[PDB]
């Protein structure tokens, strides 16, 4: 054992290494600090994510470093590909994967910037995860909604509504045509609206809407809480009050608490909506953080029934091709690499169930064509402000959104170029839907 | 109710608003997108973090918006200060605070970049949190270590060591002079080292070291797991095998799972080490994300006994003044605003216990003076590679680090300018500590 | 440290002290013993309620006395105002507040008499309490009773009725027009009427009355018992038999047992009626004890849905202005100081839900105007003897009371001076309600 | 059934009634309001405590009123004796007894003032209660202290001491000669001293003192909390940390929570100290409230091992003869009526165990004779300020108090008139105890 500092690339840079089908592959966009070669930066990332530290240690003689070390096996431009042995990762733990890959390498002075673009989860590691508990087909059967994007909407204002008024808005939206509604990610339990009262009032509203309309309706009750036990108690109550849906902010709540909640919800027969609050703090920058496709893969492994993926045309940033790739990752059993969409690895899913992409944020009727072009039919379209911001109220807005979604889905099923004929399709739908006409007039030139 | 899109600043920009002592204040560095005024961007952040959406909603007539809305009450340069009413936040839930403040505002197209710099947690909201379960004084009493920084070290290599070899390294480090040791953040339970076997072997080593040295020793067993129940089971086993310490990756595991684990550990009498793995994905960029001082405040509220804060002179990025401010936040009962250190608010702590800052990452004996200058005595100095990378082994490295820390702490207590006389202090210590001399020679010019 | 007895005012009398918004303020009417100055008495009260004892102790050198001590910061007449630091009180514990403020200072020879008039609970301490689980609006929604005082009545005789006869009286009262009924505070479980049989028979009667009338009906089943576990079991059974209401004697049972019961009832979805039995042993005297406004604040913090507040015109002592102040404390989100009503502090409620004042005790139809003047619509009017003492039976008495309450509430909503036109309103109601006429004739000159 | 208001004395005043051995007898000092005869006031008290209301009710025809009604069977001066049938009271429930006897009769306008002086608990009702779990003899055997009053002391200052300093004071007191120590009634769990840390540190101190002195030592850890479950958890922890003692504020916490805690402590083998905080709010006034002898009877029924009874010569009000009567009630198996001591009934105890009277509050060495005269040997003498206020510290004060207690107990056992020779006995003890001499000099003229 030779004590002292040695370059990482001496051991953790293996350009000739051929990744094994069982290896976990990570793509890192690296901006090294001045004086640090890109190869050295990639080797440092691999070493400090898998086995290495800043200096040689005698203890390395007590284990097979070459069997366990992560190594950079390729560098294309600024993108370094690193392979990690399967044995490095705890089975069925997204937490361990994050602590390894994105644990400390992002804070190293040697790298000015570091972004995790894509991850290749091996089938062997995937088999250790449960996947979504319900799936797209089972959810559609539960809601009896087919050949159409599923409509929804966040109840607004985000905060300040009492349980009675909140449930009144929920009932208006559901009777107006929305398939589901949801609590806002920040609405968990507050003095103005405690979670028990909100659950009771909202489920009364949901049952009334189901009886009146005759269609399956639900509300994504937010069980997010400051402790896992409270989240489990809230999910149990949601099941008690008759809810078929719950929602959780898995990133803020955490992947461990989310795994516990997913197990409990599968036991309870509840569908889990996954809100990605706080993702943009590390998914937005193009030079640093984690691309949301990786988070989508992690969530699919952890077992979400729906997850937010982006609107592209909405108020929140999102790239069209990246969103298409994320939707394919969430919905397909095998996603081949697509450099245009940012997918740098062929990603099998080992039979893990698909989940619903959710489009939410500053989307109104005029955005329905584009959304259907991006997502097709197997997706959730959430209209919060587009529903309640209708001049005639939430019921009219829900009716307008339902009409627009149905018309665009019918055109898409017919093979029409919805991207080019979207305005005509919406106008034709509005000819018989005054609510749709009013919504189109109100938000004609509203763009982000 | 007037349907349509209105500027956020019309309602959510209130420059004349005077924050209440009960309000929660957030400072945001905002880089607005072209064509978006800074006032409009700040108002959008406040609205979409508290109550507002992209368009007016009739439901606003059902609640007092001005009582609940968050508003930007000041804009200095690119830093906008936003006040949130206390009633907006669920009691004792960091998850709700994150879902509100950093939920969706970071992904808005209107803002090119958004960074949460500082947060003013009101005393009323602080009283709803438990705080650290042990505290600095109680931990020192348990370890019987006073008037000296507490030594530690991550066992290396990060992965690949079996339980027997891992415990052998632990025993060598503890007998050499380290007060504690820890599992690496990515070492939870793997085929090469399962958590049960590691716990048993490591606690045997810790007990042997305690018997031989006669001083209190511990190992920060990592209970991080993919589910909260597994983490609780691992903490219970750690207590069963006689460990007085556990560690968890609270960010990757989550704040809800962390709160559950903290409650269970306080019940079990275990001290919790908090590893901030994955923080750099959103704390490093200067234009986007969350500054780690906010995360430190959140962790202190959630009840960590120690938390990593930075080395400044180590291998991971960290600013000296920011680290000093974070240490004051973690250790003081009241931290006045300090623009030099980035503290933009006076932060009371409502009697919440202080916790130990931890300095780890590419630090060896030569960095001990600076560290003591930055942190003083109430801190943990972690030497992973500095211990095992010693030429004569982990025991010699631990002895050298203990000697350096003791000498520098003695000089600091004597009022000497350790920053200027650090090399002389280390040389004088090495005159009687050959291990310290060897460590100094090996890493003389090693800088980051 | 100087051993020996020193005057309290030397340390615990700080006239220049400015109370902090986080401090807990107590107003004490003090009658000092001969030879004891009022300042000395107030200082003694503060010292022996917060930190001090009868003589100096060396241990005071081990803590910051000035940071933790309670101090008298003002003396107006015989009323001394004492400020206690927030850190002195355990979070979410009325028991600790009582043990501090009213623990031992009332038995001191130095003070001939001591009465706790008002307390200023800070918002920070309030946020640590749950508040009422249901609230006025939610309770009205559950009962579907709006714009009207809610009618009720204690079943009489207090004791000696079997479950069958008790339930028969309950059914007659509920079908006659009473919204709810209740067990007497002393009727818990006795050989003549065991609690299980009473619960079963009473819930059968309540369900029959609900079916016949078509209006929501309930009975405040008394779960008060000699142990907390028995109270929890009785509440669970009450939920099992379909009751939406339970009642407990929180003072006799205790605030700790009451807190446990409130948690369990919120879990069970039960509304809790709070009976203030044994309050008059320390709330009646004008020179000694605790004013009931303080107990009302404590109960609102502890989370009662309704609490008895007084009748003024009934058989039990009560001041009109004090009762108005107590009602405002129980029902308002912020109660400004009102010397006329005895409110010496501005009392925020930090979003804690309001609860229902209950007027009970020697009140018949003729007292309905005054009651509505005192309480308005958001209150419960309990007619025990006024219902069963009707010549034609409990059903006729309930009908008469309902008619009187409805007529007076309609007049009040119309802006009529119910205090001056109450007799005319009752006569006009009786023109179409023979039961009301009989009740008015029977109790025309019955006054207390 | 004749509807209308009738005088109470017509039915509830039965001067010729002969109380049955199974009846529960209450003595009430009554000050009737002007125009209300004393007989009418006593009848009203009986009626509204047992079965009656303000007017006749038809439901009385459904039960045997004369079998269940409470009746005033004698009026001597202003003291009315009322008999209540045994069947009126729930078995083993002090809460029900309080809700009946002292429920609402104290707030009646008909009575200007009402005080419950004494109660005759029948043997049949007593057999339904558990009594103290340990008893005087068992406690003495556990402590191995015989033929001597047991010494103790409240740790001062009441609040503001941390766990380490608190335990240091505890250790000094215990090693100095105190048999036990206790937390103050208001010290439960606070930011400055959390209950877990206090329990751990205090039990370490207690074990160290036991090892050093060789005598049994204990600390009355305060388990009082805002909920019964928290109190049970704290008692369980106290047992876990090795404590043989716990203390609870039974009045503030409540008799139901106290009964639950007593059951759990008997299961755990813990001795319960009963603090009577808040008693003086209703036991001090001579014209209104409840005399503490009744509360002492209730506590003995509920099963306390020790209870505070008064000092007479201390800082808190207390009558010598009343305190002697209370001590006899707590310690004797049968207490005959004693008008001089205020005992108006012969009180059997049906084999219920005796408990320890506790003398606390402004008592120093000079008060030891009087105390021994009042209580004898079977009592606890608590010196809070008398221990820590010693010039040389808590250890010296504890030594002085132990010396004084031992000397006075030896003189009492010898038949000496300790009341007349107390100063000589203390001086003779001080001839060989410099700490006692210093304590006597410091507090020579300190009187209350
Ligand atoms: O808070 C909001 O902004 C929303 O309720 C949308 O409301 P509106 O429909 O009224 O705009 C959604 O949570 C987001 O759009 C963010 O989802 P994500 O970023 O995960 O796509
Ligand atoms: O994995 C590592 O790099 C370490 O074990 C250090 O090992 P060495 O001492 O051998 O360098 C620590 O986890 C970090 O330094 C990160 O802590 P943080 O970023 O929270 O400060
Ligand atoms: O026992 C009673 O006297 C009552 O049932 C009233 O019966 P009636 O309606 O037949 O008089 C009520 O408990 C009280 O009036 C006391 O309530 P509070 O003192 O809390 O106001
Ligand atoms: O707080 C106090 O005053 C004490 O700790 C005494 O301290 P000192 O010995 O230092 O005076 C005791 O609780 C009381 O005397 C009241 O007991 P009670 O009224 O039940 O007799
Ligand atoms: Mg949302
Ligand atoms: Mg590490
Ligand atoms: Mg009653
Ligand atoms: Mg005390």
């Amino acid at each position: 054992f030779v004590a002292g500092v040695q370059p990482y690339r001496k051991t953790y840079y293996e350009p000739g290494y051929e990744p094994k089908e069982t290896d976990l592959l990570c793509a890192f966009r690296i901006e090294p600090s001045p004086g640090i070669p890109l190869e050295e930066a990639a080797a440092a990332v691999a070493a400090e994510s898998s086995t290495g530290t800043w200096t040689e240690v005698w203890s390395q003689e007590m284990t097979d470093l070459h069997r366990y070390k992560g190594r950079c096996y390729a560098i294309d431009g600024n993108t370094a590909y690193i392979a990690y042995p399967l044995d490095l990762f705890e089975e069925g733990s997204i937490v361990n994967v994050m602590s390894s890959i994105v644990g400390n390498v992002f804070g190293f002075k040697a790298v000015r910037a570091l972004r995790l673009l894509d991850m290749r989860i091996p089938t062997a590691y995937l088999k250790t995860f449960p996947g979504p508990p319900t799936g797209i087909a089972q959810e559609r059967d539960r809601l009896k909604v087919y050949h159409r994007p599923l409509l929804g909407g966040t109840i607004k204002p985000k905060l300040g509504l009492g349980p009675k008024e909140f449930a009144r808005v929920v009932y208006e939206c559901l009777v107006g045509g929305l398939d589901t509604t949801k609590d806002d990610e920040n609405l968990n339990s507050q003095p103005f609206c405690r979670w028990r009262d909100r659950y009771l009032y909202v489920m009364d509203a949901v049952h009334r809407a189901e009886e009146e309309t005759g269609e399956a309706k639900g509300h994504w009750l937010n069980v997010t809480a400051g402790d896992t036990e409270e989240m489990l108690r809230r999910a149990e109550f949601a099941k008690e009050v008759g809810s078929r849906y719950i929602m959780v902010d898995f990133l803020t709540a955490g992947f461990s608490a989310y795994a516990t909640l997913r197990r409990r919800a599968e036991e309870l027969g509840l569908m889990i909506h996954c809100h990605r609050a706080m993702h943009a703090v590390f998914t937005r920058p193009k030079d640093h953080g984690i691309h949301f496709r990786v988070v989508a893969k992690w969530l699919r492994m952890a077992g979400g029934d729906h997850v937010h993926t982006g609107t592209v045309v909405g108020k929140l940033e999102g790239a069209r091709e990246e969103v298409r790739g994320i939707a394919d990752l969430l919905r397909e059993e095998f996603v081949p690499a697509n450099p245009q969409r940012g997918l740098l690895f062929d990603q099998p899913w080992a039979g893990l169930k698909p989940l619903f992409p959710v489009a939410s944020g500053g989307i109104h009727v005029w955005h329905v064509p584009d959304l259907v072009s991006i997502y097709g039919n197997d997706a959730f379209f959430l209209f919060g402000g587009g529903t309640h911001g209708h001049p005639r109220g939430s019921r009219a807005g829900a009716r307008a959104n339902r009409a627009a979604v149905e018309a665009v889905a019918a055109a898409y099923r017919e093979g029409r170029d919805i991207l080019a004929e979207g305005r005509q399709i919406l106008q034709d739908a509005a000819r018989t839907c005054p609510e749709l006409r009013e919504a189109m007039e109100l938000w004609e030139g509203v763009t982000f």
